[PDB]
């Protein structure tokens, strides 16, 4: 109901205000993302979303925090996320600055996934993906 999607709107506002880096857009930088990419546990502007929503639910889960409920497990993927440790992760395997049909289906891309996912079930993480092998896309 209304309350539980009040407290939801007030813990993101607190992970805005931990890491500031969550009040830019991820992919294009603009100020208040009031979208989500869930599965990368990443903050996006409207525009942004719409290219994410574009690449398929394999590569992105895509949600508005105005508009939108939250699941708790869907919440779970943002607190043990952020837009800051998925740019550092990117940015390690030199794709940061690929458009968005290439880095996100890039194996770096799809490894973080599965490291976030693993941190969401407190299970062990996949072994780290070698530097060579980052670059290249998934099937
Ligand atoms: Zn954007």
């Amino acid at each position: 109901g209304s309350h539980m999607n009040a407290a939801a709107v007030e813990f993101i506002n607190r992970l805005k205000k931990e890491d500031e880096s969550n009040n830019k857009c991820f992919d294009c930088g603009i100020s208040n993302p009031d979208w989500v990419s869930v599965n990368h546990g990443i903050f996006l502007c409207i525009n942004c979303s719409g290219v994410h929503r574009s690449l398929g639910v394999h590569i992105s889960i895509v949600r508005s925090i105005k508009m939108d409920i939250f699941t708790d497990e869907q919440l779970k993927y943002i607190d043990k996320g952020g837009n800051k440790k998925c740019q550092t992760y990117l940015e390690n395997y030199g794709i940061s600055d690929f458009i968005p049909e290439r880095k996100y289906r890039t194996k770096a891309a799809d490894h973080y996934r599965k490291i976030l996912r693993s941190i969401v079930h407190n299970v062990d993480p996949p072994a780290p993906l070698p530097l060579d092998e980052g670059k290249s896309l998934i099937n």
